[PDB]
């Protein structure tokens, strides 16, 4: 619905020649059993997460992933105003936990890296 991911794919810097697309990961049911499969993904990975979970959602990141993981956010601020966030998992969780997301949210996730 926010077809907003193939920009936000393009301007992460990563991988694209491949990639996983992932949507909402679920709330509770079957959520540990898609970090754990995606923990092992080589491929770049692509979310969608709702503002007021974000935080919480990069802090599981940087448990599963590792702090070091590169990854993009991308807000839709507003139909006239957008914003890209760059760095690491800990660089990304620092920058969220000063200012609160709002808008439209997409994570764009390196993959294991070797």
């Amino acid at each position: 619905n926010a077809t907003a991911f193939v920009p936000a794919l393009v301007a992460s810097g990563l991988p694209n020649e491949k990639f996983c697309f992932e949507g909402f990961l679920p709330q509770k049911k079957g959520r540990q059993t898609r970090l754990k499969a995606l923990a092992e993904e080589h491929r770049t990975m692509v979310f969608y997460e709702s503002p007021h979970r974000l935080l919480k959602t990069l802090t599981q990141f940087a448990e599963y992933f590792g702090t070091e993981r590169q990854a993009t956010v991308s807000r839709e601020i507003s139909k006239l105003h957008e914003e890209t966030v760059r760095g690491s998992l800990a660089e990304l969780i620092e920058h969220f936990t000063a200012t609160e997301p709002r808008g439209e949210i997409v994570i764009v996730l390196a993959g294991i890296d070797d």
